[PDB]
């Protein structure tokens, strides 16, 4: 199988405009690319994400995370994204985002 | 979009053992492209180094990002695309139909 699991994925979640909201992605002792995909879109390599103002790669990189922080979420972050590993070839569950508007 | 594509990737038929190009091209253009195969990313730009297989061809002086699969196999017929992070553009989705003798 795979030798790489995913120790956190993207959860589903309804979130207010304006809100930030984190989407977890972690994987073990990975020292590879992790890409975030937000509706079959790539938004970056691993933690340079700079064509996205809106969107950031946070967490423990040493505790293998690799968290999707939308800083404030509007309309246009309403989206599926996903986490996946180039060198492990492994793809998150998807997870859709619900962008409700005050 | 300030970019576009001058060539995307068609569907190809191709018996297994041949190499087989997937066109990709967007002139200009100086950031990165990827190759998505059913989904998954293959590399970053060049750097295509998990899948000895999958080669990145093309003259890059002309914003080519050719997908050149060496020796085409079953596990190859796939549906693939390509996409450019900072244009934040996708090409046509292209089905590689591999047959087998
Ligand atoms: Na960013
Ligand atoms: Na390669």
């Amino acid at each position: 199988d795979p030798v790489y699991s995913f120790s956190q994925q993207p959860q589903d979640q309804v979130v207010v405009s304006g809100q930030p909201v984190t989407l977890l992605c972690a994987i073990p002792e990975y020292d590879g690319f992790v890409l975030w995909i937000k509706d079959g879109l790539a938004l970056g390599v691993g933690r340079d994400l700079s064509s996205y103002p809106q969107y950031l790669v946070v967490g423990n990189h040493l505790s293998g995370e690799h968290h999707l922080k939308i800083l404030r979420a509007e309309l246009q972050d309403d989206a599926v994204y996903e986490c996946q590993a180039i060198q492990a070839a492994i793809r998150s569950r998807p997870a859709r985002l619900t962008v409700l508007v005050p």
